């Protein structure tokens, strides 16, 4: 299952939306990427079953920054047309988790935390119309879940 | 990992929203459950990797109806306070998929199809304010992903 094939799925998912959704989403994510990373590790480190796989040092020195870079990569893909590069990266991230047996149910819960908080931030974005915010939230759920799908290829 | 423990997670997720979000979501889902099932199997049977696991007869005679019942169960849980019953059901559904080795990445893509189409339907619901529709879409993503999390427990 090659990256140029997986890139079609990413391109097709994003093509359901306009560049306006891509930009609105990428703007809220870049403006809040540290706060989104904070919320992700706040949610995970609180569950003892998730904390099992995480050290405070690993989060502080590596993963907190990596999560910000992951978010930027996901939301840069469609605007910069870097589909093949992004899907290739998602596949490798998935392989990292599968190799150390991160329970897939915690990966999906993590994805949900990011989708929820990004869509909460979009709802409060005064620069978007009701219709534009709505379309952007649908894109955020779609593109995040596409990234999660690529990551979850490693688990089969 | 008992059902009364898993029920806390479902209750907590739904408690982030008001009964207004629960009802708006349950109303759009019940009104469109057959059309949502249609869209789910339209998306899956189109991918040859997913069609591998599905016969037209299995979809026509069992799963199409089961998907409608799954949707009704997910959106009935918070309004009827049947948390323990719903999480118990989700766990068993997950076990069905894990036993016949349904790739988890296809389960997540399926969940995304339902979230996308339900939120598309909510956007067009003239009876909801912009703010109410927004809150309801966030609930739909959260509660669907909670159901998916419960299903994915079987894969670890
Ligand atoms: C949406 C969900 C997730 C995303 C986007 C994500 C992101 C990432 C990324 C980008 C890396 C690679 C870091 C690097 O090598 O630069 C990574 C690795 C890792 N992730 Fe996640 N992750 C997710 C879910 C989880 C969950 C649920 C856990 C644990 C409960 C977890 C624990 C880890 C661990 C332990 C590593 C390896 C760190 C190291 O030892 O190199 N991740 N993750
Ligand atoms: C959100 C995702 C999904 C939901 C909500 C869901 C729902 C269900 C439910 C409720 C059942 C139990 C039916 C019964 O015993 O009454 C079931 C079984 C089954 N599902 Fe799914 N499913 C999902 C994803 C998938 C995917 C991605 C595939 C395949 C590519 C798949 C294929 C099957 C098969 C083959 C069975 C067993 C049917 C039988 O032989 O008894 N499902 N699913
Ligand atoms: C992965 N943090
Ligand atoms: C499962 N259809």
């Amino acid at each position: 299952p090659s990256p140029e094939i997986l890139a079609l799925r990413w391109k097709d998912t994003c093509a359901h939306y306009s560049p306006h959704e891509w930009v609105a989403a990428r703007n809220v994510v870049t403006a809040n990427k540290a706060a989104l990373a904070d919320y992700f590790y706040e949610c995970m480190l609180a569950d003892p079953n998730a904390a099992f796989f995480l050290s405070d040092q690993l989060v502080k020195t590596k993963l907190h920054a990596a999560m910000q870079d992951w978010l930027e990569s996901v939301y840069a893909a469609a605007p910069t047309e870097e589909y093949e590069r992004t899907v290739a990266f998602q596949r490798k991230v998935g392989e990292v988790h599968a190799r150390i047996d991160i329970p897939v149910h915690l990966v999906t819960r993590g994805a949900c935390a990011l989708i929820r908080r990004i869509c909460e931030l979009l709802d409060r974005d005064a620069s978007l119309s009701a219709a534009q915010a709505a379309a952007t939230c649908r894109y955020v759920a779609d593109v995040t879940m596409t990234a999660v799908e690529m990551m979850c290829h490693a688990y089969s």
